[PDB]
């Protein structure tokens, strides 16, 4: 059973694709194990970069391929190395540039907590053929958070775990532990645009809505309201071309339905005044000075939606 | 006639092209044979990874290519891997992401039940050179269906058939039924975000729409109508943007044409109204109080769009 | 003079690119040419896949390269197949995608007549080195018009010329005329989305916008026709987003200049109707009334459109 | 110093990116020369195809890189093809499809005249190594300018000039020289489309804002101006997300500015008219009727923005 | 430790990725370090291109792989060059198009002032093994400023230096200080495009949006603002859509919000003026006539912005 020692250097986390429920990682791998004893030329360790790495391998020199279990595609690999000891040891190193799926929930925008995961194993190798003896990871970022559009929190979690497979090759015994690195990092978005550009002034609306009852006539109150329906599907359509596309419905998107409902809830009240009396005019003197209910109704009933 | 077994495991369903009928797998094939008995080094099964794997072939180890036929272009192969067992046996295991074809009806969207399916076939090889003897799929998905744009329903229906084709080379006998394995796997869209997001509010607006009877002077009951249909367009505009491009009308694309008659024939009656006098400002006493009487009129209409 | 037999399948057309004027094709291609008898294993044809092709060509195998004239870019090629037999003969079979070229006339769309072309030619080889047999286009589609796009209307055009280049080599007798294959695939638009969606109530809007003059008020009629412009303005982003880019206007774009006309003609004879008069109020009582004068002088211009 | 007479077929130009300033370019290039006399199979000429051509050039076959001095990334290289002549001459024939890079000056939109330029320069041998014979440039390219975005004027411009670098490796005496070749080809941008769809429509506008001095009351005439301003905003919106994006402003967003430019000019008059007075409601009953005044003003303002 | 000098030449800096802080290069890298003398066909420097450069590596030429540190996936290379002199000295010559990673602040767009950087680093190659001798870089640029989206200031910074690294190998003494090379493009935005067609309207409509006072009736102050609120949602949503995603305010989003206040702001004071009273219609007639108060007191919060 090959021990092998693993470093993961990440340099940059970007380009989170909601939909598709993706983001992409670009860094360095570092993988350790103590081969033969080799003679290398003086006794210096000897380097083989990219071209000549499979010149090596053809002449028998095992490079056990390591998969990334939860990669989108196949990563953009750049300059490859190995190096080799006398005393046995090999090192390779390579960057990589890859798409990584994970399990994300965006219900909360723009308030996500997300955890970004790699998952290393080898691709052909069994637990007992190769074992996974240590793992690192360097996560070398911090400052400027208020730049970022991600805020990463912790350091970086990591575990060495055993998955086992019930299907597999004609093998029944117990070739069928592959050993498995899982590293986890935690983050949190930068809720500051969307809080500004789309929060506030989204409150402003649904705010000047209920403004609708100060207005005098019936006529005045009733017409109004459909500028203010057009407003609301005008903002609508602001946040949806701007924000990420889900298959579920956000914060943001239930102030939206809540400013449709606030209208709507307005339109009915005010026919309703009107034609609710005891002549013809008879205008609910109350009713029509619910220009207090219902504002702070409908801050009840966003508390409401807290719990 | 060589017996393969296939085994099938499905990862990750994702990003379904309307347009194109189009949807992504990741996941990995696993093709089984047996051959004249190896000489493995001890005697223990040996293993080939990727690139040393064209030199086998190169030395006359006979390796089937296996063509995806329902695939858009050509697959991004990972990792790839021979398993070399000592009695004969071979074992081809690689990863794949591919974009995939099938016949895709989007009419009731967002209600769609759609099927994915994958067609493997051996490339050359026809059913007396090669024949599928087993084939076994693994969708080891479940849970967080709400988390999910589609939610799988079914396990995995599978299929092995023989294609036979009618115009092939100069070859007579009877060598033109490759054995073709077809697997499908049912699916459901999830409804909620569109139910919320654009079904509601669309029928706040024409529910809204209606509310123009209430009003009280012909030239408020017309000139607010206005305004009425520029909000249908706005919606259409907010609805086109996000929902998927499609050749034909959806559900929803049916409502907006709905939306559109209702303020068109109110348009219609208002005028009516208004002109079809014993005077000139008869306005029908019951036909402006037809405030019920299309809103339910619609409703009949509606369920008869079910119809 | 080598006589070459041509096989193409077709499986898939989609991807029209209409500014590029461009179209992705998913197909096979049989190639089949008699060679000098060989020696094969036993006696049966020998298959040579992808890798193994390359290995043959170098060995001396005379395997010609042909070029797909109007193709965009070069094609994904899948899987590659060289089938060798005893008697001399070689068929060559390949997968591909490609884009390809051709001229698209889209100026009466969503009613487009188009025709998709394959132009194959041997790439160095001229008439008297290799000449093309004969060639069967197999167009395996039917059914389900109504889902697709496209609907494809014959057969499969097909075309066997000579193609005489003026500028080559020094080479002076008559290698000069090169065969060339001309594939030609009719196909008609599926209309009925853009119908719909966009014709339909386009033309609601137009029939809408001549309601201005049922108005009583002049203030009214002019004030409203302000939000009617607003209104088509709306719709021409609505049109413009979805509909495909053009450098030049179609059919539905025609119908919305014709509704700028409309409006602004409204404009001008509304402005008139006020202020031509023999006082400062005569609205011409027959003017204001040319609430039946231009919506059918529209359909007398829509249908001189037509001619 | 070898001679190099090369030939260029221009097939398609098209995708040009703006911002980029780029353009796609689909060809073949036929490069010439004359080396040390052969003895082909026969006496005829010898074809060598795609992958053979790196076999020759291993045993010593000198194929010179001829780099594309102004291309992005490295072009799609088709098909490629050695003819090799027993007299010693050699023909390389290559299909390429490259995004080419050139100064494009974009403010006179949609009247751009622009031109596309190739240049070509041996990536390595210099004046004294290598020098470009002659060259000739087919565009067989005509008819049909009505459905093309782009019309091509001229027929292609050449020029063969060498091109010192002052900053090379540490030499000194003349090897600095390299020549290049540097095509030109003209082309006028089809303005059919921004005229009719984009130029038309909002010179309507313009004219239609005008029309707010014909309302009888200030409050008619200042509120509806509003509505013009937001008529305005749509047709920007409108306009920018069809149109290219460009660094600088075209004559089209110069029109918009003006649009915005009229309506509050007018909103600033209508304030003016209204409180400039003897009394309080003295409407200046010659600034009121500058009905003709500005329209025409607007006129010289535009005719000004032509010199 | 082997002294190697680097010449950059800069072709084109675009394509510039706001969101993941990214930018395209394409040039040059020429490479220059001193082997031992090698013997030359003839005596003149040996010219190996492309292809034929691993072959020579394969027979043991020493060709070190230099890494870019900052680069997003890895570079479009596109010809490669060897120049091997007999006196030993080595020339590597190559063309790369990369997307490059670095800290971007935008904060105050589009007045930005970013800065282009460039890190280049022996991949394998410690200090004592390589060292950088020296580096120039060549900006061939210059002129037309006005049609580039961004000016390029200096002439560029450069910066050798060693870069400790503190976890590596089981080496202890030294070998942990890599020589790295850091090139400084300063560069300032065009900010023509934003001034003339964003910030120009933007401030005629805040402007605007303060006439609002000067109309008499409360019903018309009042309805008329809900119009001017649906004008800003209309250009924050031209603004959105246009401008590059960021995750944070720009001076310009900043705009927008002060917008959104100047209208919520005047809504209160309308319905205060209106409602605090010593009778019910006490419209305070200073307050009312707040026309030049606020407009001032807006530039005074603007100044403010500023500090």
């Amino acid at each position: 059973p090959v021990d092998v020692s693993v470093s993961i250097f990440i340099n940059k986390i970007y380009g989170v694709n909601t939909l598709e429920q993706t983001y992409k990682v670009d860094g360095y791998i570092v993988a350790q194990w103590t081969g033969k004893p080799r003679k290398t030329p003086g006794d210096k360790p000897l380097i083989v970069e990219n071209t000549q790495i499979e010149r090596w391998i053809n002449n028998g020199l095992w490079v056990p391929a390591l998969e990334f279990i939860n990669v989108v595609g196949s990563p953009d690999t750049g300059n490859k190395r190995l190096m080799l000891f006398p005393d046995g040891r090999v090192i390779y190193n390579a960057r990589f540039l890859g798409s990584f799926s994970n399990d994300m929930d965006f219900r909360l925008f723009p308030f996500d907590r997300q955890q970004f995961v790699l998952e290393l194993e080898p691709f052909s190798y069994n637990n007992q053929q190769l074992r996974f003896s240590d793992i690192q990871v360097y996560t070398e970022n911090i400052d400027n958070e208020e730049i970022d559009e991600w805020w990463i929190r912790g350091k970086a979690s990591t575990h060495i775990s055993d998955i086992r497979y019930d299907h597999l090759s004609s093998v029944q015994p117990n070739q069928n532990e592959f050993s498995r690195i899982t590293v986890r990092i935690d983050a949190v978005r930068n809720p500051s645009y969307y809080l500004w550009s789309f929060i506030l002034p989204l409150g402003l609306i649904i705010a000047a809505s209920w403004s609708v009852f100060w207005l005098e006539s019936f006529s005045e109150r009733l017409q109004t309201s459909f500028t203010l329906m057009l407003t609301v599907v005008a903002y609508a359509f602001y946040t949806s071309n701007i924000l990420p596309r889900l298959p579920y419905t956000t914060v943001i998107d239930q102030m939206i339905i809540a400013g449709y409902g606030s209208i709507f809830a307005a339109i009915l009240l005010i026919i309703f005044a009107h034609h609710r009396q005891a002549n013809g005019v008879e205008d609910d003197l109350l009713i029509q000075r619910c220009r207090l209910a219902f504002p702070l109704g409908f801050l009840a009933i966003g508390c409401v939606l807290v719990i």
